[PDB]
Parts: C-alpha cells; structure tokens; sequence
C-alpha cells in the first residue's frame, strides 16, 4: 500500500531520499524480504572458509537460519538449517562437520549432500519416503572468489544479478584467492538496511565524519580514485567490498536484514598472510576501536532522527554537475534501483 | 481465520503435526487463551501447599494473576489478584495470609473470602455497595490432591473434563496425599505450549536425547510399563504429572502460556520426605543440571526452526502399525483434540 | 474506534474510571498523542536552566526529540534535534551550545535561530535554498516562571490553555525567579500517563500510603489546606507542581509520555540555595529512596491489575458530599476533560 514513481531519483541532479515510511515500515520490510531478499543472490563469505572437504558456515539473514557446506565430494552446498523431522535446527557456528549430520532430537542423519541416510524406525511408519524427507536446500554459487546464495530455485547465476563485477573486482585485487579473515566484527545494528547502503554510498563525510570518482554500473556502483588505487564496491542488494590503496587486502562490509530497524552487520577483514604483522594487527584495533564505532553511531542516530514529525518526510541528495568526491550521486542511483521493486 | 479439517489426525498411522501458523501466530493464540485456557480446569498446585488455614499460593497464566487461598473456615477459594477498587494487585508470593487481606493502595479490606469488609469513607459515597465491591472469584477444585483453577464460572468439575483420572492417579501413586514439595524450577520458556506438550508426548528421543506402551484416555493419555512400573500422565490442557518407578514420588509439569512463542513452566518435585536423602538431593541436582536443560533446548530450538521457510509447513508423526515405545502416536491423540477447538 | 459519551464523569458525586481500554490500547494513545500532546502546551522545564544565552536543554515526548536553546541575542528557542539533510540528531544532554551548532554527519552549521549558515558543497547542487533548509522549529513561552512548548505553530498562548494558573502559582510561591534545580530523578515508568495522573489527583491514600480542599479550574486544580500552606497544582495535560509548607521551594512531575503503558518522568526539586543546607541534602534522600519509589509501585501495580478479566472494566471514583481531603473528586474532573478528546 506504500508505492513510488518509477522515475524516482532516475535524475540524480534533483533527487531526495525515500519518504521516511520505507525507512521504518513493517509492511515496507515484509514487502522488500520477499521481493528482494528472497529472490537476489546474497554475499556470504569468502571462499576460503569453505574451501576444504566437511567445511561448514552458518549464517542468519531475513530470519533464516542457513548452512552452507562443502560436501565430502568437494561439491559446494546450502541448505536450511532446520531439521526435516520435527523442526530442530542442525548445525551451530562454523567449522568441519563430520562423515554425517545427526540432528540433535531424533537423531536421523543426513549424508553432507542432504540426503536423509537414516531415520530410526522410519521402515515401519506408513507411507514414508526417505527421499522428500532431505534437508531442503537453496541455490549457492561461488563467484568472485566469493560465496552467494539464493532462496529461488528458479534464480539464474550471479553474473546476471551483477554483471560485470567479477571481472572488475579482479581487476582490483588479484590475490583474492588467496585471502584469509584476520578478524571479524559481528552487530546487530539499529538501522535500516537502506541507511547503511545510503552511508556508504557517499564521501560528503570522508573527512568531516571518518582523485575521486562514483560510477554506477549494473546493479553495482564503483568508488575509484588515486590517494595507489582505492577501490569501493557496492552490489545489490547490499554488500560492500573495500580494496584499500596496496591492492593486497580487503574489507567486506555484510548486510543481513533483521527487520525493518535492525540489521546484522558482518564487517570482514581480509589479509594474504596467516601470521599477521604489526602493522595488520593495529589495523584490525584501529578498525574496531575507532573506523566502524564512527560508522555506527552515524546509522543509528539517524534511524531515530528520520521517525521526528521534524523530519520533513524526505532529505536532499547533494549532487553537483561536476561529481565531484562529495558528491552524494551514488544514494539516487540506489534509490532507484530499488523503487523499482515499490511500483 | 486459521482452520482446520475435523478429522485432522483422527488417524495417527498418517498423520502430520500442525501447519506451522498454530505454533507461531499471535490470532491462534488468542483464539486459544479465550476457547481452551479461558474454559478449562487448570492445574495449579500440589495440595500441600494450601492445606492449612490462611495459606495461600499466586499463579499467573494466559496474563491472568490468580490467588488460590485456604479460609480461615477452611474452605478453599480462588480470586483473581486485583483490587476491586483501581486495580492495584492485592497479595505476592506464596505464605499465610493474615485474617483479613489489606490493599496497599488504599488499604480497603477483605475478608479470605473476598467479602468487602472495610472500605475507608464508603459509606459517605453515594450509591455503593459492600457486595458487589468484592474480590472477584474463579472456581476452584481439589481433584486427584491437586488444586485445579478454572476461569468459567459455568463450568462443571475437573472429572467432566478428564473422566478417569483422579482413579487411575491414585492406582499409579498411592502417597499423593503425604506427598511435599522438594524443589521447584521455574522457566519463562520461548517456545509455544503446543511445542511442549509435543515434546512430552514421545519417546522418539528417550534414549538419542535423554516394555513402553501409550494409551488415550478422554483428554487424557498414560505412558506405561515396566523397567518396578513407571507412568506418565498428560491432561487436557497441558500439565504433565511423573510417577517414576518405586512409586514413592512424583514430578509434575505445569504449563502457564504467556503468548504465541511464550510459556511459564513450574517443575516441581515431590517426595514424602520433609527432610530429603542424599539420593533425592543427588536427584534434584540431575534434575536441574542435566535432564532439564536438555528438554528445554530441545523446544527452543524447535520453535526457531518451525519459522523457517526451509521447515515445509508440516513435520510427519512417525507412527508404526504396532505402537513401540518410540512411536510418536501419542502426539497425534493430542493435536486432534486442539484440532476440535479450531473449527 | 474507541469513544466516550460527553456527560462521562461531569457529575463527580457518581462517576467510575474509564472503561480499560483507555489505559492499554495502542489505538487510544496514539490518537491522544496527535489530539492532545501534539496540540497542547507541555511543560518542559524550569527557566534557570534557559536563562543565560546558548544554554540549551534537550527533551523526549511522545518521540519528538526536542532542543530548547537560549539564543545568542538572549531569544528562547525550540527546534527538532533532527539534521534537516539526512536526519541526523544535532545535540545531545543539556549545557551551553556554541557559537553555531555543527552536524556531526555533513558538517552542516546552524546560527542558534535554526538558520543554515553553511553547508558544504551547496552552491553547486541544482535547486538548492539554504532558508527551507532550517532547522524546523516549533512554539515556546515561558510562562509563570517555566517553560512550555507546543508542537502546533497555529497555537495560540499558554495562558489560554490554563485560564488564572500563573496568577495563582505566584501567588502560593513568591520566589520561583529564584529557584535552581537540585535534583533531578528520570525514570521510565512501566504505566499509561492517564495512570500516574490519577494517582496524583486523589488524597485518599496520603496516610495509608506515603484541612484538605481540591479545587477545580480551567484546565487545572489546585490541592490546597493548612498542615503554614500546602499547595498542589495539577495542569493540563500532565505536569504537576508542589508548593510545601514554607512556600521557599518546589517539587515538579513532568509526564512525557512514551506509549500506552509507558511514560517518562522527571521529578524535579527546587530550591533557592546554590549550596544545599543539610535539611535540604537529607530530604532530596528521603524523596528518592523512600516517596517516589511508594508513588511508581502504585502505578506499576495499578497498570498490570487492570489488563486482568478480573478487574470488572472500572473503578469507582470515591467522592463524598462534602468532598473532604480523601474524597477522589479531583479524578472525576480529569477523565471528563479526557472525555472530551474522544466523542
Ligand atoms: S527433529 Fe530432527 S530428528 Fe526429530
Ligand atoms: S486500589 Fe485497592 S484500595 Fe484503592
Ligand atoms: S545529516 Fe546533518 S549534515 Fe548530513
């Protein structure tokens, strides 16, 4: 019941914001989980937690508790992480699972494919199929270097959602394959999922707040500049992925929508080596202490502000002819992309 | 809005537990607080607890705060906890009232059996009356040496809904009358009662999560045999009561549902000792540390899992042909009943 | 959905509370936060605080975070401490603004008037203003030595809200220019707005609970005797005023409500001293830990009893004849002027 032109913010020169009722809404959340979250490819790790036989993760986003496994067979899966029996949940945190999945109620266990192996007594209960009582599972793809999943069945691959991205992210970083996560911050955030891609979608703050150039492309936007490149790449729905000047590491900032004010925040950083220097180990403290504090605090003071009846509904998107690195063009190009999905 | 079929589960050899809506929504609840909880015989207490004069007990359920109190006449009364003057709660905890029941707001002052005995000023208000600014009753009945509450005052005795029982109780445990309680854990459980009862329903899991025969009764069932006898009483709604072998003590399971995903559980352990042995105390601390636990993660997770889009609706009930002890068929008695108040 | 018949509580000698619904539902406050607190005069705080230029305070009410400040040309201001740009919140706590008033997000800078001074980049950006790119105000008066706000700009004066009310304050207290802020309690209060009103319009707990003439007048009543006078003022909608024995000093409850079961309180304490003699360091102790906590339990209490189907829908209003010190008349006039927002 809460719509949108489809020429919104199409001309980023005279752009606002969304009415404030997509920022806040219940209905405008259970709307976007379903039409977007359930139907994108979503970013979820970086291949290198899931690159060996056994190796498991466990993620949560719209309320869906998933696991993504690499079977014995080193074939890269995901299901939902819930017992197909009575409801229990499987498998907890990350790691090597072993030979079979025992699920911790009945204890019917599923080969790493899913498959239903056994299920006790289940020889003697009518009308039962040991097929049709898998766990259930949901598209996964390794792309980038990087691992998506997708709750539609019927979705195609990644490279239609983003095309173009793998090739030039790898024309941003060539080690990628060789990352390893030298730390994570885990938060669940009280803000919108939309505030933090606004956020990060714009340098009007890099100096007041924390050779520069935003270019949008399909379904993905590039930060790009000298300062030594620096590359800053958001992809829908809302994934970020930093290559800071060096070229040899990277920071990944993940959106996992909780509802329509919380959202979990994964924010990884990636180094090539397994020891860290001191160098990479003050950066991690200056990350954590200082960089993503300033961050937080920016979102969350303005998903309280934007509910004031003194927030006069929307807000001015500050674009200049020129594009300059102040530029907030990068916000209409989102916003538009996702009216499309609110006509 | 929620409906379901008459003969849903009528047939335990194939059947499936309640699309995941009855488990889940805030309408079914409600429908549920006003159909069942509002109009059936609740259990509360062992009888110990209130058989002396001026003992009382308070218990709340479905957002209820009752008062169950001996008179000082002996006779056994329940009111709801709540003055009848501006609503302030009138008693906390469980003791020995004094001879008359003092609001603490104003101080008006009861009799223990509800009677107005002093309101302050009353009589130079116009048009009150000492009756009809009494505390409010409910019925309540001892039945089987427990204490049972219901809140329709229109209704007939605890035996009318569990026709049996009371019998069979006492050809389980010949002590109920000498019976004290030892210990008491008290839970607020995320996890709705229909998933608790579930759980107690079964003995898919009493070997891979913690001479067996299950037999339905009217609105109620018994889990029976030998391992020296054992028993295991569900009733209508969903307290629980545990006749362990040698006979000479009980657990009890009371359920106290806050909302659709809530519930308050009272585990009381009763032995005949007033002055426990070292195995009873041993016993309440396996009790506590071990078997519960393990019970209450197991609805936890369930009621996690059920939510998931992964979870497909329904779970099978793993019925066989000739009832073995982990037959899940008790499960499918019970939802049959709920079935009937879902119309 | 929820109304009241207009003659509801005009005759106090025969008068019950509202029916409950008015002290719970979500759908009757949030019609009296747009009909009554949105349009009304609210008391926020006492002028010492303001009196000095750039002192500024900060305030909650009903969701509205608002910035009192004292500009630099000595003009008492208000404005939403929301950004105009992105929603960002401007200032936090209370103490002396500078110069400007600077965004922590952009950089943005406001004269203290709410004028945008400087944002950067503006000049470039396409149909840009910088006046409609304010901070939004809304009205403030002092008035009988304190500070009102209202949220409506076609509001007419605080003195056509409460007829008499400052002509009568000063003349219980004579010293209220001179008074300075002690000591402040916060609390947030488990209990509907409507509640802690109630509790404050009635002496017929004063000795069972913690010479006597209430008084009504336009949008306010005064609780006034001899014990040397006592005076208590309640106005419109919910800040109440004490004047003890002695007349030197003053107590303040400020209501700022939050939903329909919560509200925020400040209890403020006046005196004229800057340096606390001992009697007057012992009774700030004697109102935090022995007075307001007895005052917040009754209406915790009083707000959980009424939501039970024991508590028959009203409360009678105890009102005698001769309306002595303990009559609860007081009450009767309050929810009839309630009343009237809801035909
Ligand atoms: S819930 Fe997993 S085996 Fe029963
Ligand atoms: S509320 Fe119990 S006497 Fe007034
Ligand atoms: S939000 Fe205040 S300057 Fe951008």
């Amino acid at each position: 019941v809460e719509k949108l032109p489809e020429d919104f913010c199409a001309n980023p020169d005279v752009a606002w914001t969304f009415p404030k009722v997509f920022y806040t809404s219940s209905q405008v959340f259970e709307h976007e989980k379903e039409a977007i979250f359930a139907k994108s490819w979503i970013c979820v790790a970086h291949g290198s937690e899931l690159a060996q036989p056994n190796d498991y993760i466990t993620r949560k986003v719209i309320g869906e508790n998933i696991v993504i496994i690499r079977g014995k067979d080193s074939v890269l899966r995901a299901f939902y992480n819930v017992c197909p029996h009575r409801g229990h949940e499987l498998l907890s945190g990350s790691g090597k699972a072993k030979n079979v999945i025992t699920c911790p109620y009945h204890a019917w266990t599923f080969k790493l494919d899913g498959s239903l192996a056994l299920a006790r007594n289940c020889d003697h209960v009518e009308s039962f199929d040991k097929e049709n009582s898998s766990m259930v599972p949901l598209k996964v793809e390794e792309y980038a270097g990087f691992v998506f999943i997708n709750m539609d069945e019927n979705a195609t691959c990644v490279e239609d959602q983003l095309p173009g991205f793998a090739e030039r992210l790898n024309q941003a970083c060539g080690v990628i394959k060789d990352l390893k996560l030298a730390a994570r911050f885990v938060t669940e955030t009280p803000a919108n999922w939309k505030v933090i891609v606004d956020n990060y979608m714009e340098c009007y703050h890099c100096g007041p707040a924390h050779k520069y150039w935003h270019t949008t492309h399909q379904n993905w936007t590039l930060q790009y500049g000298f300062a030594p490149e620096f590359h800053g790449f958001w992809t829908w729905p809302c994934t970020m992925f930093n290559v800071p000047p060096g070229s040899n590491f990277m920071t990944v900032i993940y959106e996992f929508p909780v509802d329509a004010e919380t959202t979990l925040q994964h924010y990884d950083i990636y180094f090539t080596n397994e020891e860290l220097t001191q160098d990479q180990k003050d950066l991690i403290e200056w990350y954590r202490n200082v960089f993503r504090p300033e961050d937080l605090n920016l979102v969350e003071s303005v998903q309280r502000g934007l509910k004031s009846r003194g927030y006069r509904g929307q807000g001015r998107i500050m674009t200049d002819k020129q594009r300059s690195g102040i530029s907030e063009h990068g916000i209409a190009y989102f916003q538009h992309l996702v009216a499309q999905y609110h006509q």
